[PDB]
């Protein structure tokens, strides 16, 4: 478990606290959520004007996936990624960081294709 | 049918943008099966909770919906009859749970424990 013994992050008051408020959202709660709740596999996807091989940048990867899964629309997806979308990338639109947040908010869920499947369910 | 014979996605996308209520469950299906592998998955929907491999219609609708973008209103459509016959005209009939339950919590009641299509 992510946090410690006994520990496990739950899924479903995430996806409600994300739902409620996305904006107070974390990358490293994110994380601890995906981490405690499924196993992950790497797998190729595209996203827009951006490709990434299976092993290519698995945080995004991670969060897609989850989002795919949880039906998350595209806005609470760009929420997952908490502070790298909020700060790094939202602050600083000419900045060249975090491609994958960039090509997402321009073409969304349309633009995603996976390969393969990331996550399974623990 | 016939031998080389495949439905085309953007099309049937399309076609479903411009005249959901053309779109029937038969067509829906057949796309699916000619555009994916499925792999039987869980999923809960509001109240209803599925097994893997029990409620393949709706578990491969909603899959589908979710790898197409689809919002809730063009993913009822692709149940075509189900939705606008069976379930809106007969509020107070309980047969297709899954439909029933989509309708009222939508997207944010939908929780898949594995991805059921993968693109062909």
């Amino acid at each position: 478990m992510a946090l410690g013994f006994g520990m496990k992050m739950e899924l479903q008051q995430f996806l409600d606290a994300l739902a409620s408020s996305p904006e107070k959202i974390e990358f490293e709660t994110t994380m601890a959520v995906i981490e405690d709740n499924y196993d992950f596999t790497p797998a190729a996807f595209t996203n827009g004007n951006t490709q990434n091989d299976a092993n290519e940048n698995n945080g995004s990867c991670k969060i897609f996936a989850f989002g795919l899964l949880n039906a998350l629309d595209k806005e609470a997806t760009l929420a997952c990624f908490g502070r790298f979308y909020r700060e790094d990338v939202l602050l600083h639109p000419e900045n060249n960081d975090h491609q994958n947040i960039r090509n997402f908010m321009v073409t969304g869920w349309e633009g995603i294709q996976f390969e393969t499947s990331a996550l399974t369910a623990k």
